[PDB]
């Protein structure tokens, strides 16, 4: 049954993953929490630590301007007050406030835009490691928007007849090899500005073509590591309530 | 600054979710798990239970024949095999393998063909619980692909120049309030089969169109609720890497 070929390596070819993936949809949190959490984690012994750096950055989440709409975006001045607040001290290793802007380009190059601007505030090792996740979140920023419309992240502002307003909060949170001893903690508000209905905008895929004024506001922080796995799970279950 | 105006109550108004979602990807888990874990929950004491769930329902994974690839998929048949070895006991209330087929439509389309499948498993109750989670994770079946590519869950089989074979897995867990005093898992195995090529089968919209071959495998099982609350977080650790 078939004889054994000799190996023909091809070193460019990318092999499966072995990372395991976990969604969680909490229903009816204790407290309210408006950021998609984002983790690539080695260890799960640091979960607790990173749901407890989306805790706190739920503060650094400010209204947008009535002009806007009414939208709730994470605010990188107040970010970085709230930064100082946490405990344990840890330090803000950057942050930008950048307005992104394009002219009838495909929703692709939109992305890319915006993926170049994150991928300047994790950095070239931070960034590889959690490429898969980044381009998927911002992917999912701009379009799928259907299924998450009416989720705890994404606010819709003013909605026009030739565009449509739209805040979106997304926090990634990240420990592995990249990081050593601490873990890294990025939100980001969108304020995104589209020439398009909402009807529209709702099945927007990278394909279609729009043009975009959108504000985006992120920090960087770094916590020293500090795991969790002498603690109950209630210590969890509390810090996903946000009442830990 | 503005008279206050008397409530216009629309009752269809579909208001903003309090759901809480937080995204786990672990790199280098001890055992691989080969199915994406999506979990409706509403009390985070039985996030352990759920995990747990897919750590069974991995041995149900088979590799799919010759002539259609290198694949896993879940298999329905070992599923009930391995449903009666899991402990705490619990109950395969539904099961089903079933082929779904289409030409030359939108796979907007498909997604809905099957949606009807696993809305059929899940019961009208069940499925509005989770109509989001579902409807993005059959949408994510056949659609954005190209962040999944390299995943743990979607396994490329044979690639031809007319047709490109993949299967995909997922598991839903569900408890909240309707499902009472136990957990609903409901694993599913894609063998899929479409008319297009791999590069473009990676940039799928739900706006394009294909046709499809797919065979779909899924069981639902309920497992009576263990609380978890009292245990250390290392046992939840040792559950997401398969070791517990
Ligand atoms: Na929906
Ligand atoms: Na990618």
């Amino acid at each position: 049954h078939c004889p054994l070929e000799d190996i023909k390596v091809n070193p460019w070819k990318t092999p499966q993953s072995t990372a395991r993936v976990i969604t969680l949809r909490v229903e009816d949190p204790n407290e309210i929490n408006n950021l998609l959490s984002i983790n690539e984690i080695d260890n799960p012994n640091y979960i607790l630590q990173a749901i407890m750096l989306a805790n706190a950055f739920q503060n650094a989440l400010v209204p947008t301007s009535t002009d806007f709409g009414d939208a709730l975006r994470f605010s990188m001045p107040k970010g970085l007050e709230i930064a100082n607040t946490i405990t344990p001290m840890g330090a803000v290793v950057s942050y930008v406030d950048q307005n992104v802007t394009q002219t009838n380009n495909q929703v692709s190059v939109m992305i890319n835009k915006v993926l170049e601007v994150l991928k300047t505030v994790l950095g070239v090792a931070l960034s590889g490691s959690v490429i898969d996740q980044l381009t998927a979140a911002v992917t999912n920023t701009f379009t799928n928007l259907n299924t998450q419309k009416n989720e705890a992240w994404i606010f819709w502002g003013k909605e026009t007849a030739n565009q449509t307003n739209y805040t979106y909060n997304v926090l990634f949170a990240i420990q592995n090899a990249q990081t050593g001893g601490v873990m890294y903690c990025v939100p980001v508000g969108f304020e995104i500005k589209v020439s398009a209905v909402k009807e529209q905008v709702l099945f927007f895929t990278i394909q279609d073509s729009a043009s975009y004024n959108v504000n985006i506001q992120s920090l960087k922080f770094a916590q020293p590591l500090v795991s969790s796995s002498q603690y109950p799970i209630a210590d969890l279950t509390s810090a996903i309530n946000g009442t830990l």
